[PDB]
DNA sequence: TTGTGCTATGATATTTTTATGTATGTACAACACACATCGGCGTTCCATAGCTATTATATACACAGCGTGCTA
C-alpha cells in the first residue's frame, strides 16, 4: 500500500536512532509495515499486545514473512513458553503479564529472561492510544531499545494525557488521512446521522426528576425509541442490509434483544454461545440484526452489515465509540461501486445524553467524515407493527420504568 | 453572624477482562489381600451276488402221529 510506503521512507531516510508513531487503519496492514521493519532491523522484536487474537495475527504475519518453530522467533504468554535466540527474534507479550505487581504463577521469571538477558533492539506497541496508563509508564520503564515503533489507529482522548507520548515513545511521524485512504480503497463510505425522536411528557417530567446514570434508564427505555428502532430494522431488513445494534448499557441490550427477539451477547456469557451467535451472523441468512455490547466489539469486528445503530452510551467515552464505530468502518473492505455505510444515533429531544452524542459527532469531523441530520424518515407512520404506539403500552412501558427505578 | 456556591482533592461508585486456585468431571491403574493353582443320530433307496424250493434213486436210523387189542 503507498501509504505504508510513505511510512516506510522516514525509515529508509535516516536508518538508525528513530522513534515515533504511525497512524493506520485497522483494515490497512501495519503489521505488514512492523514485519518489514523487522526485516530492515533484523533483531529481537518485541510486540505489546492486549489480547490473544492480535498474537495469532502477529503469528500469522509471521509465517507470512518465513520461519517461527526453530529456535529464533519466541511466544510468551501465561501458558507456555518458547526460547529465543540472539541477532534475530520474533516475540509477542501481554500488558498484564508484563506488568503484574506481586502475584506471579513462575512465568515472570521467563520474562525477566528476556528483560535480563538484554534481547531487544526494537520496540512494536499495538494500540498505543491505551498507553496513557501507569502499567504502560512502567512496561516503558522496565525496556529501553534503540529504535521504538507505536502502531496505532486513533488517538482521541479527553484524559490530556495523549500529548505525553511524543517523549515517552516518540512524536507522531504520519498521520493518514481517511478520506484519502477512501480514495485509494473503498473502506465504506461514512454516513454519520442522528435521529431526533421526540420525548413523551411523563418520561420527561421523570426524567428532569432522575439524575446520574439512573437518568440514562429514562432515556433509552422512550418508547419513540423503541418505534424508530423498529422502523430502522424493519427498514433495514426491506433493504437487504444486516444490522448491529451497539449499547454501553447490558440492561437496555438485553430489553431491546429479547423486544426485537434478536440473539445477543454480553458480559458473563459462554463462549461457545457467543462462537454459535457468530457463525449463524455469518452463515445463516435469517439472522441480520445483533446486539453486540462492548464485549462483541474489543474482541472481534466483522466485515458484514452496513447498518449500525447506537442507542445506548456513557458519558465522556464518545471518542471510545467513534474508535470502535471507526473499527467496523475500517473492518468493511471490498471495493464496491456503492458501499455505503450508515451510523444512525438514536436520541431524543430535551434530553442530557444528545449533547455528548454531539460531541462524538464533533469526533467524527475531526477525521473527515461526514455528518447529517435527521428529524424523521418518512414510513414509521405506515408500520402497525410498532410496539409502545398506543397509550395503554406506553402506560405500562412507564409502570415498567418506573419499577426499573425503584430496583436500582 | 450565619448560610450558600465554586476549585480542587478526597473518596465513593461502575465496568471490562487477564489469569488463578478450587471444584467438577473423567482417566488410570493399581494394591494388596482374596483367591487360585500345584505337590511331597435314524431311516430309506439302489446295485450286487448268493440263495431259496424240487426230484429221479439207493441205503439205514430216528422221530411224531395214527389204528388197533385189554382191562378195569
Amino acid at each position: 500500500r503507498p501509504y505504508q510506503e510513505k511510512s516506510l521512507s522516514k525509515m529508509f531516510g535516516n536508518g538508525r536512532a528513530r522513534s515515533g508513531i504511525i497512524v493506520l487503519p485497522c483494515g490497512a496492514g501495519k503489521t505488514l509495515v512492523g514485519i518489514t521493519a523487522a526485516c530492515t532491523i533484523k533483531k529481537s522484536v518485541i510486540v505489546l499486545c492486549t489480547s490473544s487474537v492480535s498474537v495469532m495475527q502477529w503469528r500469522q504475519q509471521f509465517l507470512x514473512x518465513x520461519x517461527x518453530x526453530x529456535x529464533x522467533x519466541x511466544x510468551x504468554x501465561x501458558x507456555x513458553x518458547x526460547x529465543x535466540x540472539x541477532x534475530x527474534x520474533l516475540v509477542v507479550s501481554t500488558y498484564s503479564m508484563v506488568a503484574n505487581x506481586x502475584x506471579x504463577x513462575x512465568x515472570x521469571x521467563x520474562x525477566x529472561x528476556x528483560x535480563x538477558x538484554x534481547x531487544w533492539g526494537f520496540i512494536i506497541l499495538d494500540e498505543v492510544h491505551v498507553v496513557p496508563a501507569a502499567m504502560f509508564r512502567r512496561v516503558v520503564s522496565t525496556i529501553a531499545a534503540h529504535a521504538k515503533l507505536g502502531l496505532t489507529a486513533t488517538l482521541v482522548r479527553e484524559d490530556d494525557k495523549i500529548g505525553d507520548l511524543n517523549f515517552l515513545i516518540g512524536p507522531k511521524l504520519y498521520e493518514a488521512n481517511w478520506m484519502e485512504l477512501s480514495q485509494k480503497g473503498h473502506i465504506a463510505n461514512v454516513q454519520c446521522a442522528e435521529v431526533w425522536c421526540p420525548m413523551t411528557a411523563e418520561f420527561y417530567q421523570e426524567y428532569l426528576r432522575e439524575t446520574a446514570r439512573k437518568r440514562m434508564l429514562l432515556y433509552i427505555m422512550n418508547p419513540t425509541k423503541f418505534q424508530a428502532c423498529q422502523f430502522l430494522i424493519q427498514y433495514h431488513e426491506r433493504r437487504g442490509d444486516k444490522i448491529i445494534v451497539f449499547s454501553d448499557n447490558v440492561y437496555a441490550l438485553q430489553e431491546y434483544a429479547l423486544k426485537m427477539g434478536k440473539p445477543f451477547i454480553y458480559g458473563s456469557t459462554p463462549q461457545q454461545e457467543r462462537m454459535n451467535i457468530l457463525q449463524n451472523f455469518q452463515y445463516n441468512d435469517q439472522i441480520n440484526t445483533i446486539f453486540l455490547s462492548k464485549v462483541g466489539d474489543t474482541s472481534i469486528d466483522l466485515p458484514e452489515a452496513t447498518c449500525l445503530i447506537q442507542i445506548s452510551s456513557h458519558y465522556g467515552s464518545r471518542r471510545q465509540e467513534a474508535q470502535r464505530l471507526g473499527r467496523i468502518l475500517r473492518a468493511k473492505r471490498r471495493n464496491d461501486e456503492g458501499f455505503n455505510a450508515f451510523f444512525y444515533s438514536l436520541v431524543s429531544k430535551d434530553t442530557q445524553e444528545m449533547y455528548y452524542s454531539t460531541k462524538r459527532q464533533a469526533f467524527l469531523v475531526d477525521q473527515g467524515y461526514a455528518f447529517k441530520v435527521i428529524t424523521h424518515l418518512h414510513g414509521m407512520e405506515n408500520i402497525p407493527n410498532l410496539a409502545y404506539a398506543s397509550p395503554r403500552e406506553r402506560r405500562e412501558l412507564l409502570q415498567e420504568v418506573l419499577l426499573k427505578n425503584e430496583e436500582a
